[PDB]
């Protein structure tokens, strides 16, 4: 007999203790310590229930790697990449990753060395991008003399939380341009007539959190470039590209987006959406050295590398880094449009397939992105005793997250829902989606009274 | 017999005969084809051979070692994006919970079951959280004043870490500095109220000031604010920046008073990744109360009972170093916190006095509060000696330590010291080889006949 | 909830919160007590953190990396007594296959199917086998003659590897060493011959002279050893030393006649842990035909009708290298060792050409044969320097590369020189960080305004 | 259809190649290639067809390490011992283990460095010992002006075969003192009437691998003084403790035979053997360092240590250097105590078995290292139809190996079994091994006719 076996000693199996027998810690550390595979389990056995990340399809981020960039990141898990001294290969990798980033939006700068910036994702990114424009636009002002104390920005109301934490945190007016029906994206006239000598950027969106499309970046482009030549207030672009900077250069090459238009200054991506890397990634490149402000930024030379330092974060992981140029020797531009090619299929795919069912109308007819949004034909959702949140709810107890949300302001009628298709999300699984949601659609029919959320909408 | 693709990567390539493995690693553009996972795995990782290896990298205040089952944890949680708080939502709660934990660690009076505080990435966005909470609480209280809030500035030690003169460039806001000197080697609290004004958001004094080791006194800055503040009702608050001392002074020295007991001290913030004992991408911070969380900056959401404040600058991030924080508090609890952070701090003090003995050098502080400390060179023996600490540090690194040598902040800088951090996962046995090539490296110094250039740069 | 034996080691310690981890490791005597399999891993292992990475070590001609299905099969073997040949039988035939590969490689004109020669644990043990042979050949053959047999020699290069000497110390046996100079960098033959009388055992070409990397010319000091002999009658052997060269030579230089082509080569070795591409453990030697190898030094034991031979200095080893290198033999084939070592070799010639551009340096010989080479300092350069190749190894060492400097064997040991070998696994994109790091070097050692203490040793 | 399936691609299914179909390579290397799946189950599918590591009990040879041990082993597999500058915390490591053996043996050296040198096994240090002796030898002879050219040495007829390798690979005289029944190890008396003014050392065993026994060192030890005194030869001890240097400082600490005694001037050890480590281990140690002599040697500082730099062996792994220090580490004098406790427990219960059984004796009544060896009872072996070369055969068909052979000279007429107990070999396979020797008996006697090693008996 042992005496210690339920305290926690060498014999002592995890589901006949003490310890399992207690609730997890809520308020204070526990006075004292367990074993490590009490401790494992008590940690791991609260993950059990939630979305499995394959089957999260409200996520843009990637949920799956192969087997050696997960083993790469994996063996730099203890790897602080700010500490570039001590580790400065890593510091020049993320270097070469901002040069091959860059390139891929056509980056006229001349510097071996790209202007860029790591981030932890498009939230850090797009916050140094909005900084510089707005530092470039203080030091304008202060040199004609007027006022610098009430700047603005311009976005559509499709615009992702980051742009209101900016917003907030900064203390920076945010002007939102509607979406409709007729302008489902961002338009540039609209975006124009909010612009005037307090605006520090326009905030075109390649990749939609909310609907999947791209603001048109060229037009906007067109219409500032006339704007800033009658008013002189020089009012740049910001492109937040969180999705799209890593699917328009492989799939539209010729779709004139980013630093190849004269007033995208700066430019944004998550490394961790479809630059295929696990999360903890994202990427700011600005169209020259020019653009990044000397207060906001200096550069320290690694082995012949002239890497900026400019962040938000400090110490941080290295290992999304080595994993994003894992992906990039790994697939290469075919590679890449390989993987993107594949993901945009599938959504194409469950795209057509949602619109042959009775129930279901599609935003868009053209997915430029590899997610989508659709919502209840007018007509049917009338008489239906069930919304899209009915819909969600069935298809979560299969497991999947596929949400349902009102669209931004003057769509806010609209309940839709989106599918993202991600890396490692195959036909076969768009199948048994569809099934889902066609058994769904059938149970949900049966219903004689409407559900709460039906009742609500009326 | 012979096969024809063997160097164009096919299934039989070995990495290394294959045409790829002749060429260099792309600097500029994505290469245009695809290769072998096996050709790429190689091609990324042998770019990290040369460098510091972290269990070696004596430089660093972050995490390098966890135990395997803290790893195993964290590596199965690789591809969890915390921020998917409605599909992931026990993850949500976890943290909510870590903060609470950390809230209390802290002596919080707060009475709500979730305590008022955010996850971050590091100390970094943590002490920005702090810092623009109480820039706009205070511009909040100078507009209801009907008094100018154009012209913030916070005080703070020169001793100050990086991301506080980040903070003062990305938000524009005036960093008052405070001089080191020998007699004052810590944050003096009568000098730092002689650079308040109306304008000053709050003070921060550093527990584990990295250039030093050592803690600004927090309780006479407390004092001191609250007479000035009696004086003057500018309300002057503190945000303790204890990145490193945050996990230290909790489990080693209880009664020392510098956190949420103290009036003014309405948010701190700390590096989970340092000594809370978490892999690279943790931070806290915490407000006293929920009133001291503007809500201009903030949320909270219910996720299954609980209320999880949506605060931060990052969005989207790996969820893995909540489990390996939540973990660490389960498996250690805070015996087994004390009993690493004495380890540590055991260590260091040890280096330290192995340190004070030998003839070239001399410790800044007698006081080991931290596990870390700096020395420098006996003046009488660097007058006439070859060399100087950076030559040492080259020394080091020929063994694949990292070592560093620096020089001090304001009025200290004629002072190049070098410092040595010890971690979880630093020994007894590896200090006795760090003391060894130290006295070794010496030994080697000494034998020059002429100064080295560092050495002539003094002169 | 607390734990009272935390600290001592019972099943929640953790390592680094333990009384033992605050303790040095045992120096002199076995400790009283066992601690935690964690512990003591951890102990051990963390030795091991604070020296050269096996992969940067530019040192070694030993390989420092095989692909994951040799290693996860020499790992599962590592239980493997070899020499219980009776109990793993198949182990013993399939050594007996790689010494008939390898004898085959070496165009063997023994019509045996089984090749007499022997596994060693390298070139040592390898070259003792071979030598000792030769010994006792002459001294039977001067014993039927009538002959004394009491003194023997043997002749080789000034540029010998090491066992060579324990050789000659070991078994009392006297080496003649054949200097190098300029005009003859590589062993030249009629000096050879010059030190070769009645008691010379053997004479012994090098094919991948550790010092040069370069091949001594086997065919030129047969040509010239068989007129010696028709003059002399003191039938003087060959035994080559191909340590390296004996894995580069017959997939790279087929028709270079080095080997059992030469009508007095009667027994070559070779590193398999070399060029071999197996880990660390791992030699060959083979003999001519059996009646070179003889009965007192050897028996024979049938093994599954594989006749295997019984000779070594070892006797019980590990089996794994024998499964290393049959693995790789099946896996890579004659085409797949062909792309191997030309990839070594190409990036070997890659290094050396780019070392030539660089303005100190020049290198040894325009011919580069194995994928090594070494270079030093131009005289005129070296002249005005303040550095040496010692300095410049520092330097190396600072950022985790080894690259030895040392001074050539006899007549040329003015000469400091620097070597490079380039194993399996070391890569083009590995290359470009190393001449990246020694461009850095250059510039910073040549902002030296006083000589190293090197450089002054030079005068 | 894939084309190239059958011929190595990446869908190829190993057992359906054409290389599959095909004989390994016995003669030549291939023309070409395979893919690393087909060529790592070529030469592991060969390795199944003989004996399993831990049922080989003729092996005296680790075949188990605990998980820390094997996998900081395996971590070390591309190590290089003998790259002393490039890897000086291993050569410091060797040198403390050399220190903690030599400690072990009682050593009176004052130097912090113990002098002692690193093997591959006793082969290596054994032959390091008798070069040492030989040249010791040589040097006491020369400056004597008496001949040094006809060297000889005494051992048992018990010897190791190292020892008549010695003996031919260095042209020294090997003279054997026979094993009887009435002096089952080496007698001294019979041991000094071989000796004369050319013998370089006399070579008593512990740890015997024909008879698991001990030659007594001390009762050696007292002989050789009164004839050293007597004719001034100077003869001195090595002793061969392959197997009992690992045995005799835990379990026989108050035995005198390691360098307590005047005459040991120098020690071996298979590390690999009872010193817990997997193969490729050994150590040899001097009484002290003028009994190395420097043209064998030198020393070389590494990071304050003094490392001799002596050995036949030149590069070579490493891991077993790691592996020996970390039993010292994890075990310690008490652990390793009770395994070898354990060891020699479980070999006393087999003996004690084996003796309780109608067709056995065992050779001796002393169970001193974990081994020992029985034979058949004069009258059963008389009449019996089988011999224990029968017996062999029996375990083998249920995977054992118990080897059966003849004693060394004098005995040559004694077919003996030898069992080996190692760590790893618990009471629970003792218990279906004497289940397995149980079956085998009642099936032998069952022999209506005599097997032909019987009849070569006859
Ligand atoms: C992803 C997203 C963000 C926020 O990016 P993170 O990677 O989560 O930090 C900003 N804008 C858009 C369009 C996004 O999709
Ligand atoms: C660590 C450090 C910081 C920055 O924290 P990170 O965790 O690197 O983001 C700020 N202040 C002090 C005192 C620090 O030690
Ligand atoms: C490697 C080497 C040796 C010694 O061989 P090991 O494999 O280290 O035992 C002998 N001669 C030459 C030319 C060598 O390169
Ligand atoms: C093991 C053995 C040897 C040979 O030792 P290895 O470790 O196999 O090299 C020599 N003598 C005795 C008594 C032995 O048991
Ligand atoms: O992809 C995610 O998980 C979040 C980023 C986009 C969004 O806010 O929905
Ligand atoms: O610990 C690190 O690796 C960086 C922390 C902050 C600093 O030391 O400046
Ligand atoms: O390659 C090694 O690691 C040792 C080889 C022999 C030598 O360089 O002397
Ligand atoms: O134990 C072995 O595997 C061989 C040891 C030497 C022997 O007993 O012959």
């Amino acid at each position: 007999e042992d005496l210690n076996f339920r305290k926690g000693d060498a014999k002592t199996d995890v589901f006949g203790s003490d310890r399992m027998l207690q609730p997890s810690p809520v308020e204070r550390i526990p006075d004292g310590p367990t074993t490590p595979e009490v401790a494992y389990q008590m940690v791991k056995d609260e993950t059990f229930a939630q979305t499995q990340p394959r089957l999260n399809l409200a996520t843009f981020v990637t949920t799956y790697m192969d087997d050696y960039a997960t083993k790469l990141m994996n063996e730099a898990i203890n790897i602080n990449y700010i500490d570039e001294t001590e580790y400065p290969r890593i510091a020049v990798m993320n270097g070469k990753c901002i040069n091959i980033v860059a390139n891929l939006w056509n980056s006229p700068e001349k510097d071996t060395w790209k202007t860029g910036a790591l981030a932890i994702g498009s939230s850090e990114a797009c916050m140094l991008g909005g900084v510089a424009a707005w530092l470039r636009w203080r030091k304008k002002r202060q040199a004609q003399g007027k006022p610098f104390d009430k700047p603005n920005f311009v976005i559509s109301t499709g615009f992702q939380v980051v742009w209101e934490k900016f917003a907030q945190l900064w203390q920076i007016e945010m002007r939102e341009v509607p979406l409709t029906l007729e302008k489902t994206t961002l338009d540039p006239e609209e975006a124009l007539k909010m612009c005037d000598e307090n605006t520090i950027c326009v905030v075109p969106i390649q990749g939609v959190t909310w609907t999947g499309l791209n603001d048109d970046v060229e037009a906007l482009d067109k219409a500032l470039d006339a704007y800033n030549a009658k008013t002189g207030y020089d009012i740049p672009i910001h492109v937040d590209a969180a999705s799209g900077g890593f699917i328009l250069p492989f799939l539209y090459p010729d779709t004139k987006w980013d630093f190849r238009l004269k007033w995208v200054l700066s430019i944004s991506v998550s490394g961790h959406k479809f630059g295929l890397v696990y999360p903890g990634l994202g990427w700011v490149c600005w169209k020259g050295k020019e653009y990044l402000p000397e207060e906001m930024s200096f550069s320290v030379n690694y082995l012949g590398a002239n890497i900026t330092q400019v962040g938000l974060n400090f110490s941080r992981p290295a290992a999304q880094i080595l994993g994003q140029y894992y992906q990039f020797i790994r697939l290469g531009f075919q590679g890449y449009k390989e993987v993107q090619y594949n993901s945009l299929q599938i959504a194409k795919y469950i795209h057509g397939e949602i619109a042959k069912m009775a129930p279901f109308v599609n935003y868009s007819e053209n997915v430029v992105n590899p997610l989508f949004i659709w919502y209840l034909k007018p007509e049917y959702a009338k008489s239906a005793k069930w919304t899209l949140y009915d819909l969600q709810d069935k298809l979560s107890q299969h497991g999947w997250m596929v949400p349902a949300y009102t669209l931004p302001s003057k769509l806010e009628d609209y309940v839709v829902m989106r599918v993202v298709v991600r890396q490692g999300f195959s036909r076969d699984m768009a199948d048994m989606l569809l099934g889902d949601i066609k058994n769904a659609i059938a149970e949900l029919e049966k219903l004689d009274f409407p559900t709460p959320t039906r009742m609500a909408q009326e």
